[PDB]
C-alpha cells in the first residue's frame, strides 16, 4: 500500500485526538524544532542523526536523548519542506517500524495554515 499521507486538516485532527498509539516525528534540526514545534511531537533530527531509526533502543537513547519510538505505534515523519521527513521515514520503514506515515507538507505547511495558532 502506498504510504499513508496526511493534509493540514488531517493532521490537525490526529493532533487533536491525542492518541497513545501515534508519534508525530519531527525531523529538524534542535534548532529549528525550537523555533516552533507540533505539542507532543518528538525531535528524531535527520541531518544530525540521520542513522537514528535504524539505532537499537539502548543507543538510540544515547545518541538522541529520547527513548526509542515503539514499533507497534503509528510514526508520521514530516520536516520544514517534507524532504528530510521523507527520507527518515525510509530509515524507519526499512529498520522494523511496519506503520510509518508521512506528513509530507511538514511544518512549513502547518505553519502556512496557522497550526502554530492552535492549543488541541
Ligand atoms: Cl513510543
Amino acid at each position: 500500500s502506498n504510504i499513508q499521507s496526511y493534509s493540514f486538516e488531517d493532521m490537525k485532527r490526529i493532533v487533536g485526538k491525542h492518541d497513545p498509539n501515534v508519534v508525530l516525528v519531527d525531523v529538524r534540526e534542535p534548532s529549528e524544532y525550537s523555533i516552533v514545534h507540533i505539542p507532543a511531537s518528538i525531535n528524531v533530527p535527520y541531518r544530525s542523526h540521520p542513522d537514528a531509526f535504524a539505532l537499537d533502543p539502548l543507543e538510540f537513547e544515547k545518541q538522541i536523548g529520547i527513548p526509542k519510538p515503539d514499533s507497534a505505534k503509528e510514526l508520521i515523519f514530516y520536516c520544514a519542506s517534507g524532504k528530510r521527513g521523507g527520507e527518515a521515514q525510509k530509515v524507519a520503514s526499512s529498520h522494523g517500524y511496519s506503520n510509518t506515515s508521512l506528513y509530507p507538507g511538514s511544518m512549513n505547511d502547518w505553519v502556512s495554515h496557522g497550526g502554530d495558532k492552535l492549543d488541541l
